[PDB]
């Protein structure tokens, strides 16, 4: 019986995800937004406190990802490619700026499972972003000044987020786009009677990323809306205003995770 | 904060699945099959031994499920309805006949997550079965003698199982269809460096079903094949012989789980 | 080459749909609704006029279908099963009551193609309805008094319709359900430059159904709303009030189609 | 009653596709292949004849497409993005070399409808290709020598094509059949539209083109005939970006 996640199996192939290293390359459409500080604070786990400078600030990201491990798994895009929508909210952890992730949606089950292991609270959704093609022409925006990119996310057949950015200038400090570490919550419940309120796993974690790289980073303006949907709470973080729109490529490897 | 599974949230609505009770009503197309005893034995976890009488016997099931909890969630079929394919394999636990579930596929993420909590090693797949309609006519089989029903399962765009049954007569003892208790494995890994081989949760469990009911049960003949697929190991349990085909409605409630 | 729809092929198997007969068995959750008479009239093709008694009335249906033809195609549910949401609107054709279908959504491409051939203006969508299971218990409504059934439709990831019905009693006259014949529009455009407004096929048709049967028909109360969505116009027929809710099984065969007027 | 395709509507918004112009930008992973000449010939419509020099040759393409029209429709990727797998087969038209398209699969209904209008015999499928990301790293190949790309296509939950290319080195009109049947009794063998057409592309552009080696197989599937053009051997694999606009179609 081999495997990292279920199903465990004789050859360790059937598992939804094998053991790390997990490698990632993606393209991000991002929007800085501001919600009610109290609404953001309401989502925070016990160990985190509101950001004393930017409470209410968040970032919405729509990402086209490609995953691989040690065996050129990216040659199997029917399993290795997925699209993802998440928000993070500014917070502090012991006086240090961090980014809490309350909600995140993906269109792939393996990504969802790798997510839960990392503490990303992933559910299935349908996510899309405008793509730039280097050939150019009227079927594509330019990845440069004036380039417009749309993005959307749905869950259970309901639209939950719609966004648009217009690029203006290169990001002068690309590496600093990843400055705030992400905080997550590994959580796995119990089903034994009497224990439904006593999860087997429940721990605050900090995302650890190896060999992070950012390229082709652009900044501009942005529009963003969250839409009310049955069975979702994203829109309870209403967009009071939008800040910068961002477009960049992102790569890293995951082999570790810090339990806080 | 509130909720049973992730994401936890201010109102406990965004969670992929709320706490039990979980109620189920389903229609099952079932096929008894026989594979190599050694191939079946290779899938067994520590704690289970080969069945001394029927090693190699298993049952493939294709199910059209509807879920609900305490608030008429069946009124939201976009979330509550799903289709599922699984196999069980005859085994023994401490000299008692049981049914081990190595592989199971479902077309809904909430069902998948509830599955992991139960120890069902669910992955996403596309599952279909012929339906009988009371109105009759050339668009439907009869739920009765001569009625033919097809069923298929795919995962990652690859067909993994194809089945057909032809009904002959009512099941003589419908209550006995669910006689072998199902054994599963709750399993949730760690990502902390050095601990990828030390899962946080790893325990054999017995499925506990409340108020189990079966109706409209028919038996007849069957054909079943498992197809080799990249990233799957189902077809490593080759169908050497097909036994009985079954068609029945099934209902039960989940509130508990027995850790062995 | 062989085949009925594209792709045509050496063996006539690859086609999205073969020739009729097309057989259908389905379960319907239906809602009678009332919108603005002028909104309904705005969708009507040339040839149809407003209903002088019930202008603004329509019916929304959510259907779990199973298709088959001459070879037990229902044994291949990955191709033959699908879910469908449509509306019809009361109208008149030369003084006769008919039902115009402006919008319809389905989760299966073969159904979409067979639809286009019939003049049903089908697009892809995601459609669901609560199911009743004979075994009973807390996972299912009863198909009977008090039974509640929800239904929804989305397109392109946007929710466009949400419905609920509560059953009260058997339909008194099931034979008279959806008694208005359905009118559709076969339409296939041209792409040749200069001809983008000169479609190759453009004709009003009346749906012809063979051996129609209904069973297990119940009526009760209903709630229905259409939701605004980008790239959709369904919600421009706002539900001002709802009438009866319905639940029934439906079966028929298609082999024919009546052309009313070409272009 | 405005609109280009159905549904026609009061505002012309609900239609599956509006009128041209239709603009496209895409990335192609492709494989040249050789099947049995007689198998290719069996797919040919009236009006096309076997290629006297390369009968049996075809090309398989897996494409990640983005569409737009006159209103920045590419800002709505939930409708405007799609993935497509097709094959073409070498043939001749009136003594002249062309590429016949017998089979093609897309993951989007609007693309399927625009396809039928063009005479592409599109059905729904699930199509995927490896993507190259500029940022680089172990999650992506690098366009250039040694760069490896996989691609697959499925239909009705069945895998029908699997391909892989390895790039080595930097670097025919399509014929289709518009076809729309009749349902009126007695007329099921008498289609309302049935005409051979040549694809007309405006402002075509190709960029960043690479060729290399390739593997390709078509898998037998219920309800499909693609694998009845068995890949006997593969030629070149290739990778490139492609753009063009559609406003016209030539009836032959």
């Amino acid at each position: 019986m081999k495997g990292y996640t279920v199903p465990l199996s004789p050859r360790g192939i059937a598992n939804l995800a094998p053991a790390p290293p997990w490698h990632y390359a993606g393209t991000v459409v991002g929007v800085e937004f501001f919600t009610d500080p109290a609404a953001a604070a309401a989502t925070l786990p016990e160990g985190l406190t509101p950001d004393p400078d930017s409470a209410g600030r968040g970032v919405a990201m729509f990402i086209d990802w490609q995953y691989s491990s040690t065996g050129l798994e990216y040659l199997d895009p029917a399993r290795s490619q997925y699209r993802e929508f998440l928000i993070t909210l500014d917070a502090h952890c012991n006086g240090a700026p961090v980014a809490w992730c309350p909600y995140i949606y993906v269109d792939n089950d393996a990504a969802m499972a790798r997510g839960w292991v990392q503490g990303f609270p992933k559910k299935l959704g349908a996510v899309h972003q405008t793509r730039a093609y280097s050939v150019g022409g009227p079927g594509t925006p330019v990845l440069g000044p004036g380039g417009q990119f749309g993005a959307t996310a749905s869950s259970a057949g309901q639209r939950i987020a719609e966004a648009k950015i217009t690029l203006e200038q290169p990001v002068p400090d690309p590496a600093a786009l990843m400055s705030r570490p992400v905080i997550n919550l590994r959580h796995f419940p119990r089903l034994a009677a009497g224990q439904h309120d006593q999860p087997a796993v429940h721990e605050l974690v900090m995302s650890v990323l190896d060999d992070t790289a950012v390229s082709d980073a652009w900044v501009g303006t942005a529009d963003l809306a969250f839409l009310p949907a049955h069975g979702e709470e994203l829109a309870d973080l209403p967009v009071r205003r939008t800040g910068k729109g961002f477009h960049f490529d992102l790569a890293y490897t995951v082999t570790d995770l810090m339990t806080l």
